[PDB]
């Protein structure tokens, strides 16, 4: 029900993240910091759709979240820390997250 809203939003978000991966390879933090914030609004918009939908385990699907959380979390903790390995690192686990969320999304079983 209304998929148009959840397929868009997901598409705009690994768009979003695509964005965010180029301008990291610029070393542009600032602009990094700032998709990061536009980044945080289509979360909560995205998550608000899943967490009404969350046919599966309420509990999987609120640490799901918990665990996306902690990967902006700590990925905002690398910047600070201008340590790079994690970024990279934070930019892969955060493509496969996706992936991940993507075949959740189409209820592949």
């Amino acid at each position: 029900s209304e998929f148009e809203k959840l397929r868009q939003t997901g598409d705009e978000l690994v768009q979003a993240f695509q964005r965010l991966r180029e301008i990291f390879d610029k070393g542009d933090d600032d602009s990094l910091e700032q998709v990061l914030e536009e980044i945080e609004e289509l979360i909560q918009k995205h998550r608000q759709l899943f967490d009404n939908r969350q046919e599966a385990a309420d509990t999987e699907a609120a640490k799901q979240g918990d665990q996306w959380v902690q990967l902006f979390q700590r990925f905002r903790e690398a910047i600070d820390k201008g340590d790079k390995d994690s970024l990279e690192q934070l930019l892969e686990e955060l493509e496969q997250a996706l992936q991940k969320i993507r075949e959740l999304a189409e209820k592949k079983n």
